[PDB]
RNA sequence: AACAUAAUUAAUUUCUAGACAUCCGUUUAUGAGAGGAGAUAAGUCGUGUAAGCAUACUGGAAAGUGUGCUUGGAAU
């Protein structure tokens, strides 16, 4: 178990990494969106 | 009236709601009233100024008279 733990705890912090740029991409998705929504609105 | 949500399988919602309330007008019939043309059939008094056509007037209303036309009258 001593030799998996440092595996285990290696893998996470990647994932953190992972998880912390898919959910700023998820982010700024949503701004640009409600940007074009502003410019629907203007339009119409 | 018709947007937007979403989107590291992809889908959701939208994809409306008002207003016909009812005409103006239109056809069929009940039909007061008044005639017209028939049916049943005996009455009624009348009925020789050639006839008819068109038209006018007069006839209690078949007719008479005027005007033109016709022979589907007569005429050596
Ligand atoms: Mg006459």
């Amino acid at each position: 178990l001593p030799a998996c733990e440092a595996e285990d705890l290696a893998t996470y912090e990647q994932k953190l990494r992972e998880w912390h740029l898919e959910r700023v991409q998820l982010i700024q998705r949503e701004q640009e969106q409600r940007e074009k929504a502003k410019q629907e609105y203007q339009a119409l």
